């Protein structure tokens, strides 16, 4: 009983791009770094280009393609279009910096207060505008939050994602209990992996649960156990966490509700997380012209514009 879906999909000429390196290799297919060129218009737009190695596949990647093309938020993943190859690629923007999850592990030495806690707000804000939509993300972690800039992050991997109905290589250690035993998927259970997701981040990138068989998990959780305390973490982060990691998943808090809790917490972050030597601490977003043609191998990049100010 929705309204009718009037996204527009954009179909790309392969002629028009070039693959530069690969980014990410394995079964689910290659992601290549490159750059589209649109014939005429003066512009090289970084993108990565996601494809396949079979008609099983093209089914997948264009379900994917239909909730990408159907998404429009500064903290989402920005789908640019497809190419009709004997496989599907899907072209979407590309983040520099990685996922979030490496980003905080290389940089962890170097990434404050003030940092995690918008990263904090703006995961919240891609989820909550899911929610809008009426999506379940299914496979919220730091893994799936991509670095446009160590300023700017967003959501992406829908492969998971699916239309709420107040209903439905799975990754136990991020789910919601209700989820573990019965396959249940809802806002609320976003917000649980939410939780697991901002554990991440507070602990510089830990593996949750680690060494414990995820065959193990679901009985933890129902003994009550949850993932500790983390060292940077008051009591107000923490307690936020667990309230993500309650068996009632109408007790959770709501995305729109840790917008705004996260975003008080960015006014005055000291206060927040306990991090040495949070004052003297800066992390490098080179915006120029250099920093693409290095990223990108070219020589030439003056006509780079990125995907965000490429509209149509
Ligand atoms: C998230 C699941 S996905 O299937 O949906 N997916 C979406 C994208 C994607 N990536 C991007 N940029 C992007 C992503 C990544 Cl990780 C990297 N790394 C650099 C560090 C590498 N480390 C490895 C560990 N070592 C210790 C140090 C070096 C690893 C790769 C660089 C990037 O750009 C410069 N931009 C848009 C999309 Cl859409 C993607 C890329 C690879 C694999 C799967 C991907």
């Amino acid at each position: 009983g929705e309204a009718p879906n009037q996204a527009l999909l954009r179909i790309l000429k392969e002629t028009e791009f070039k693959k530069i390196k690969v980014l990410g290799s394995g079964a689910f297919g290659t992601v290549y770094k490159g750059l589209w060129i649109p014939e005429g218009e003066k512009v090289k737009i970084p993108v990565a280009i996601k494809e396949l190695r079979s008609p099983k596949a093209n089914k997948e990647i264009l379900d994917e393609a239909y909730v990408m093309a159907s998404v429009d938020n500064p903290h989402v993943c920005r789908l640019l279009g497809i190419c009709l190859t004997s496989t599907v690629q899907l072209i979407m923007q590309l983040m520099p910096f990685g996922s979030l999850l490496d980003y905080v592990r290389e940089h962890k030495d170097n990434i404050g207060s003030q940092y995690l806690l918008n990263w904090c707000v703006q995961i919240a804000k891609g989820m909550n505008y899911l929610e809008d939509r009426r999506l379940v993300h299914r496979d919220l972690a730091a893994r799936n939050v991509l670095v446009k800039t160590p300023q700017h992050v967003k959501i992406t991997d829908f492969g998971l994602a699916k239309l709420l109905g107040a209903a439905a290589k799975v990754p136990i250690k991020w789910m919601a209990l209700e989820s573990i035993l019965h396959r249940i998927y809802t806002h609320q259970s976003d917000v649980w992996s939410y939780g697991v997701t901002v554990w991440e981040l507070m602990t510089f990138g830990s593996k949750p649960y680690d060494g414990i068989p995820a065959s193990e998990i679901s009985s933890i959780l129902e003994k009550g156990e949850r993932l500790p305390q983390p060292p940077i973490c008051t009591i107000d982060v923490y307690m936020i966490m667990v309230k993500c990691w309650m068996i009632d998943a109408d007790s959770r808090p709501k995305f729109r509700e840790l917008i705004i809790e996260f975003s008080k917490m960015a006014r005055d972050p000291q206060r927040y997380l306990v991090i040495q030597g949070d004052e003297r601490m800066h992390l490098p977003s080179p915006t120029d012209s250099n920093f693409y043609r290095a990223l990108m191998d070219e020589e030439d990049m003056d006509d780079v514009v990125d995907a965000d100010e490429y509209l149509i």
